[PDB]
């Protein structure tokens, strides 16, 4: 259950928990993970130029703040077979802050 | 203006005229030019993870078989300021064959 949080705290969390694998800006490069520009409102496995697992593509989830909060809690449970090596953001406050930043940064 | 041609001949033309800068398959990499999967029915300058010119983004053309054929005839004339260093496919039969292949390969 998503609730708007602190984009400032979320930016700091993104720099330590996500930035190593993902960029957010339009035209930002794909790295270990896909560039996340426009992720909200895009179906999973649809960023062109990125080699996804069939698991991520087949899940075909339409990304929204609410299902992304469920996904980021435990990625392997959400998408069994995903190659995103991320254990999960277990604190609701952290997910709210990170997703608030992500929505602003990927717009 | 587009008329269905030979996808077999189009595949060979893609190899000699496009492949040096582009891939077509789902998950294929961005190179000098963006990966072209899902190009038809998408607006120009929208493949994630690729850094386009402002010219290509501003053009905001919804790609279809006809405007693709005009574009490929003379890219710099259709999108002034584009960084696609391609003189153009001047032959109608070559554009028809290539687009017939692209319609299949990018979908
Ligand atoms: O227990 C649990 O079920 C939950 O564990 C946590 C997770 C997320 C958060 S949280 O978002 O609220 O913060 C907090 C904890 C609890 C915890 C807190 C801290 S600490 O107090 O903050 O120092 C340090 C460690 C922690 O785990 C204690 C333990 O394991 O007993 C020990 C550690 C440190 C580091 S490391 O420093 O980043 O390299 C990495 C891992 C760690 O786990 C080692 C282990 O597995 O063996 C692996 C791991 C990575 C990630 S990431 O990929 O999403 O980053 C998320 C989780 C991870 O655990 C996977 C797993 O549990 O299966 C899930
Ligand atoms: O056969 C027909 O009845 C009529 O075919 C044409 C001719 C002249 C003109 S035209 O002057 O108005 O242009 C236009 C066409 C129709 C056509 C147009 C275009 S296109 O839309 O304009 O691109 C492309 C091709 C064309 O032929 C479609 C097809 O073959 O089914 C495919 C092609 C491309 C090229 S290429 O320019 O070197 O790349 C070369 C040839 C091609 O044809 C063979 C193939 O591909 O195997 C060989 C050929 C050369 C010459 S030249 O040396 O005397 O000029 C004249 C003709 C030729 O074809 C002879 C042959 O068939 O027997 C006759
Ligand atoms: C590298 C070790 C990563 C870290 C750290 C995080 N992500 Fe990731 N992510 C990574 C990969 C390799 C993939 C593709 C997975 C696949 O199975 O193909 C992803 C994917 C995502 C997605 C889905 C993107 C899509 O287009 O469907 C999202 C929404 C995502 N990652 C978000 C994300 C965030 C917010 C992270 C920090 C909290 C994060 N990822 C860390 C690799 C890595
Ligand atoms: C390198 C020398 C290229 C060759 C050869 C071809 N293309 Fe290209 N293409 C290239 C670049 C650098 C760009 C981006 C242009 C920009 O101004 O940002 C492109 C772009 C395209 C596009 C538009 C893609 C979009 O998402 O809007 C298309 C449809 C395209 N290119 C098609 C294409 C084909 C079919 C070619 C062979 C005939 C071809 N390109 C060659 C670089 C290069
Ligand atoms: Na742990």
């Amino acid at each position: 259950e998503f609730k708007a949080g602190s984009a400032k705290k979320g930016a700091t969390l993104f720099k330590t928990r996500c930035l190593q694998c993902h960029t957010v800006e339009k035209g930002g490069p794909h790295k270990v993970g896909p560039n996340l520009h426009g992720i909200f409102g895009r179906h999973s496995g649809q960023a062109e130029g990125y080699s996804y697992t069939d698991a991520n593509i087949k899940k075909n989830v339409l990304w929204d703040e609410n299902n992304m909060s469920e996904y980021l809690t435990n990625p392997k449970k959400y998408i069994p077979g995903t190659k995103m090596a991320f254990g999960g953001l277990k604190k609701e406050k952290d997910r709210n802050d990170l997703i608030t930043y992500l929505k602003k940064a990927t717009e």
